């Protein structure tokens, strides 16, 4: 406990000497206050305006227009502790796990280089500004270095100074770029080395792209077995016990050196004990601590929610296919029986999964999985919108299936071939693409932006009448030159100012594996649209006066925005649509 934690409670309260107080209206119940200190601060959702004036008709949605505007009470839950059943049929699974996700992989250290290099080119770290201004100053500063020394000496002591979280149904728990720094050191690895690729993890999907999940989906619907489940946890980060953590602490069993060490006190000292400061209006500064709960950096928090899901979801694949009789308690022989199972079938069982952090989808052996809640429940891991012993209700068609925020549908094209493309409700697009996060944007900067969108809707949902359109006027509207960005950057590949017909034929001819066929396409006109009544079920308005007049009168939008952005060189990508086409 204060052994662990005191040292940065202390350093905290010396720099607040002035305005230290044990506030006695303290509003926490589940974590440990430690004192309060004086403050004084707030970051709204901004309108990108060349996307707006791109897409008029919705300026009268209201599921477009609310998205502009504006769970601490599950923060501050418990869980319970498992039962020991349950704490065996984990630590043997996760043993099983690490090993297998180890067969073709070694653990090692990320360096200052390849951090340097990402935050000199703009990878959210989520970091907190105060010596420097910015992470590119810090990083260029050997001052800076000489910190993270001190800190990374006092891990390899076992002992934590200022590795300490800052927080603001989600939580973002910044900390100080030194801290993510040995953070990224010890456990990088897992992303950037691909730990959860689908080769690699069988269940996972990391890299792989919106253009490959719903060829993944489909993939898992050919194997024999029951409905496929897509059960979405309440609250998965909080639901994360001090159990779950000691699990995926068995990753430094893999390691050697001062990296075993590094990794060793990254788990012990700032996951299973957590020093944090939030903002309460009532503005003062609390220090607040505990044990459980997810509050790591958002892509370690990626690697290890996928680890944890993989193996809650191979325990409840167990569990159906009655591998062990109770949670209460496993016998000697069920542990050969569960040990016996991984085995055996661990690997066919990953392979009917398809796992992105806390978000699954999972096709069991038969429809036995529907019932089988003890292990899931008892692990904390409850459904969302559903009673707790209510069997989960199964999708029959993959095309119905969510995953990732999305669902697929089959597209065929003219020529026969076979395309399994991205979808969501077509109000979420546009109401996203309208909105910018930070200040000081240029109207070049913001044009920009605007292309990162239109460039993605080309690439990903060209089969959406409303956003090939609404791309084409985007990039016509903007500089044929200028580069697309994003300030918040899977794979990007519409980020680029290569042709966007090249770059198409690319991702889902030349480079698509489950496309035999790789004649290129040579005009925008040979890639399908969905059916037009469908395309009205996502949200499409084709069919509504507004569109009909947008679309009719789509030159007048591009020429008031390049009348805004002023004499620059534009191309017109309108006559690549057959009605623009004379
Ligand atoms: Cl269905
Ligand atoms: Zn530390
Ligand atoms: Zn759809």
């Amino acid at each position: 406990n204060l052994d662990i934690i005191g040292k940065r409670i202390e350093k905290i309260k010396q720099e607040h000497e002035t305005s230290w107080h044990y506030d006695q209206d303290h509003p926490y119940k589940t974590w440990a206050y430690h004192g309060s200190y004086e403050t004084k601060q707030t970051a709204s959702s901004m309108v990108n305006g060349v996307v707006r004036l791109l897409t008029k008709p919705w300026d009268i949605i209201p599921m477009v227009t609310q998205m502009a505007m504006t769970f601490k009470e599950k923060v501050d839950t418990r869980t319970q502790e498992p039962k020991e059943g349950t704490k065996k049929l984990m630590k043997i699974t996760a043993e099983w796990l690490w090993k297998e996700l180890g067969k073709k992989k070694t653990p090692r250290m990320c360096t200052r280089e390849e951090f340097t290099r990402k935050v000199r080119s703009n990878a959210a770290l989520g970091a907190i500004f105060n010596k420097w201004k910015s992470a590119r100053e810090a990083v260029e500063d050997s001052g800076f270095w000489e910190l993270v020394d001190k800190e990374r000496n006092l891990h390899l002591e076992g002992k934590c100074e200022t590795c300490v979280y800052n927080m603001m149904s989600r939580a973002i728990w910044y900390m100080w770029l030194g801290a993510r720094f040995l953070e990224f050191e010890a456990l990088g690895f897992l992303n950037e080395d691909h730990w959860f690729s689908r080769e690699n993890s069988l269940s996972g999907v990391e890299g792989e792209g919106l253009h490959k999940l719903g060829y993944i989906l489909r993939d898992v619907s050919k194997k024999e077995g029951g409905a496929m489940y897509a059960d979405d946890t309440a609250g998965w980060d909080t639901r994360i016990t001090l159990e779950d953590l000691k699990n995926e602490e068995m990753v430094t069993n893999h390691m050697e050196g001062e990296h075993k060490k590094l990794a060793e006190a990254i788990f012990k000292l700032t996951y299973q004990n957590k020093v944090v400061r939030v903002q309460r209006p009532t503005t003062v500064m609390d220090i607040i601590s505990r044990r459980d709960q997810r509050g790591s950096g958002q892509v370690v928090t990626y690697g290890l929610n996928t680890f944890t899901n993989m193996e809650a979801q191979l325990i409840r694949q167990m569990e159906g296919e009655g591998v062990f009789k109770s949670i209460q308690h496993l016998t000697v022989t069920e542990e050969i029986a569960v040990k016996n199972w991984l085995v055996r079938v661990g690997r066919e069982r990953l392979s009917r999964m398809a796992i992105s952090g806390d978000d699954c989808v999972v096709k069991p052996l038969d429809d036995r999985f529907a019932s089988a809640l003890t292990a899931l429940n008892d692990m904390g891991k409850v459904r969302k919108d559903i009673q707790q012993w209510e069997p989960s209700r199964g999708w029959n068609d993959w095309t119905q299936v969510p995953f990732c925020s999305h669902h697929f549908h089959e597209l065929i094209m003219k020529d026969g071939r076979v395309l399994v493309v991205p979808c969501r409700n077509q109000d979420e697009l546009i109401g996203r693409a309208r909105i910018s996060q930070g200040a000081g944007w240029s109207l070049r900067e913001t044009a920009c932006l605007g292309k990162s969108y239109a460039q993605m809707w080309s690439l990903m949902y060209f089969h959406r009448r409303d956003l090939r359109l609404a791309a084409n006027a985007i990039c016509s509207a903007v500089p044929s030159h200028w580069v697309p960005t994003s300030r918040t950057t899977a794979t990007h590949e519409w980020m680029t100012t290569e042709d966007m017909l090249t770059v198409w034929n690319r991702v889902w001819i030349q480079e698509n594996p489950w496309m035999e066929d790789k004649t290129p396409v040579e005009s925008w006109e040979e890639i399908p649209y969905l059916g037009k009544r469908e395309d009205q079920w996502c949200g499409s308005l084709i069919g509504l006066t507004s569109r009909a007049t947008w679309a009719k009168n789509i030159q007048t939008a591009i020429n008031q925005v390049r009348s805004l952005i002023g004499n620059e060189e534009y191309t017109d990508y309108m006559p690549s649509m057959k009605r623009f086409r004379r």
